[PDB]
């Protein structure tokens, strides 16, 4: 999807200033003056980075982050604050913080953090799509096929698999053919990689 920077900050100058900065850099931008309007619109499939104010009406920045943690939305966060004297908590850092930046911010520092965040989002999403794709491929196998797969990745020959399970060799052959097609692999090497991957 399009790289989108979500900007959450109650202050108009921040929202407009960042919209302009981020557009002038090739990012789509979405802004919210509240945490809950963000959460209401948030789709965890949207590729992006969150730039987040500490203090806003309603939920604070940390409180929004707690919601995102709770629902396993792993979007990366660049925290911004006008009160640099108040440190981030250890928990706020661990829950996906890219960086903690002051307002007013160095434009380039902010841009570098967002670039860092987009790459971490791209990576995270790829590892999500892969796991998702592999659960659907593996879930599409029958119990019988599962039994054959388990022995196959143990290096057994069809003859030995047949004897172990009490089925005909042709039955094993056919199960093996169907496993390859279901899991979309053309070699025993790639079959074993896939099972280990998942
Ligand atoms: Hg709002
Ligand atoms: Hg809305
Ligand atoms: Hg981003
Ligand atoms: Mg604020």
């Amino acid at each position: 999807a399009k790289p989108t920077v979500f900007v959450v900050d109650d202050d108009m100058s921040v929202r407009e200033g960042l919209r302009n900065l981020l557009r002038s850099a090739g990012f789509e931008v979405e802004t919210f003056d509240c945490a809950s309007t963000f959460l209401e619109h948030r789709r965890p499939e949207q590729h992006g980075c969150l730039v987040l104010d500490m203090r806003m009406p309603g939920m604070s920045g940390i409180e929004l982050q707690e919601q995102l943690t709770a629902i396993s939305d792993g979007i990366p966060i660049v925290f911004i604050t006008a009160h640099g004297d108040i440190p981030m908590t250890v928990r706020a850092m661990k829950a996906g913080a890219i960086e903690f930046l002051p307002k007013p911010f160095e434009e380039q520092a902010l841009l570098d953090a967002i670039e860092q965040g987009l790459q971490l989002n791209a990576e995270r999403r790829q590892a999500r799509e892969t796991q998702d794709q592999l659960e659907q491929l593996f879930s599409s196998l029958t119990g019988r096929e599962q039994q054959v797969l388990q022995l196959t990745i143990r290096g057994l020959m069809n003859k030995q698999i047949a004897g172990e399970l009490g089925i005909a060799e042709v039955t094993v052959k056919v199960h093996r053919h169907n496993i390859m097609q279901k899991l979309n692999v053309r070699s025993l090497a790639n079959l074993v990689h896939l099972v280990e991957k998942y």
